[PDB]
This record gives structure tokens, C-alpha cells and sequence, in this order.
């Protein structure tokens, strides 16, 4: 099999080991869930290719934080992560993440992704937005933000319900693949 990379960043709590975690596992974390990751190799089939994509897991605070630039050497694909929930994850993209990964990882393609996508219709979610005069992010939003970042391309997913998980990684396979 072809041997990929794929590094995962985005803020704190915005969905990154639980999207790794369903799509390695097929199962959700009810309960625990660690900070990161660590040291999983997804298979994947795409367009006639088997593929083997290291699932590289990050995070923040002042110990992952010290330690995230060590993830980047020879990483073929990135997912750029926010959470739908939270348009403060969505402003964190060009502001800290994009130049980040340009920094690190030029030519190296990225994928951003809305996380928690099942939140979008979610009451709880709604009425914690509409006081602030905010809402979830919308997927022309996101799909403005790959066209400004030079992204690959712009995909949603929920790991609560597994929707869309399973295509996010496709496309970071077939990300990977190319150039
Ligand atoms: N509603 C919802 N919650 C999620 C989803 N993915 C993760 N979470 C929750 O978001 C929180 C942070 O998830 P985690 O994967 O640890 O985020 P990380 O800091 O980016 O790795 C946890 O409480 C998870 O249960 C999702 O797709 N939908
Ligand atoms: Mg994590």
C-alpha cells in the first residue's frame, strides 16, 4: 500500500479526536475521550488505490501547543478543522491556523472541515447562539473561507451521527495522492 500522512488542527474542543476516532473505530465516545490521538493508520481504498493514512492528532495549551511543529515533517495532507457551533473556531481559520500550516507545510493540501454539523439545527445550540446575535455557521460560509485559505476544498461532517465522516477521509486520501 502507498503510505500517506495527514495531520489534524484546528481550536480546542472543535471535534478532532472524536472525527478520528469515528472514522477508525466506527463508534462515537460517549464518555472519554482522550486529548489526542495517537499512532492510528487508516486504510482506505480511493479511485483503484489502497492507502495507508497516518492519523497525526494535535492540540493546544502551553504543552501541545510547544509541541504541535513537530507533527508537520512530510505531512501529505491537512484537515483544518472548526466547529459549526462555533463561529470563534470558524475566525481562528485565517487568523491563527492558515498561516500556521502555510509556515509549516507549504504546497501541502488542505481540507477544512466543519465539524459538529449536527448542530446546526440544534435547539440548545440555537438559543446559546441568538444571544449573542450569532448562528451556526452556514456551509456558503465555510465554503468562502476554503476559497480565501487556497484550500482544496470545503466538507462537513458530524462524528455524534457519522455523517460525512467516511468522505472527509476519502478526499484527504485522493488530497494526498496527487502532485
Ligand atoms: N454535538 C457534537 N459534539 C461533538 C462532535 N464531535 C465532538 N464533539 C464533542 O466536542 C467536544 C470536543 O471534542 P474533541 O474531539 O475532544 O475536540 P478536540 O479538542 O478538537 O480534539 C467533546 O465534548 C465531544 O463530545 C460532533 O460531531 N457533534
Ligand atoms: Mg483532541
Amino acid at each position: 500500500a502507498i503510505r500517506k500522512k495527514l495531520v489534524i488542527v484546528g481550536d480546542g474542543a472543535c471535534g478532532k479526536t472524536c472525527l478520528l476516532i469515528v472514522n477508525s473505530k466506527d463508534q462515537f465516545p460517549e464518555v472519554y475521550v482522550p486529548t489526542v490521538f495517537e499512532n492510528y493508520v487508516a486504510d482506505i481504498e480511493v479511485d483503484g488505490k489502497q492507502v495507508e493514512l497516518a492519523l497525526w492528532d494535535t492540540a493546544g495549551q502551553e504543552d501541545y501547543d510547544r509541541l504541535r511543529p513537530l507533527s508537520y515533517p512530510d505531512t501529505d495532507v491537512i484537515l483544518m478543522c472548526f466547529s459549526i457551533d462555533s463561529p470563534d473556531s470558524l475566525e481562528n481559520i485565517p487568523e491563527k491556523w492558515t498561516p500556521e500550516v502555510k509556515h509549516f507545510c507549504p504546497n501541502v493540501p488542505i481540507i477544512l472541515v466543519g465539524n459538529k454539523k449536527d448542530l446546526r439545527n440544534d435547539e440548545h445550540t440555537r438559543r446559546e447562539l441568538a444571544k449573542m446575535k450569532q448562528e451556526p455557521v452556514k456551509p456558503e460560509e465555510g465554503r468562502d473561507m476554503a476559497n480565501r485559505i487556497g484550500a482544496f476544498g470545503y466538507m462537513e461532517c458530524s462524528a455524534k451521527t457519522k455523517d460525512g465522516v467516511r468522505e472527509v477521509f476519502e478526499m484527504a486520501t485522493r488530497a494526498a495522492l496527487q502532485a
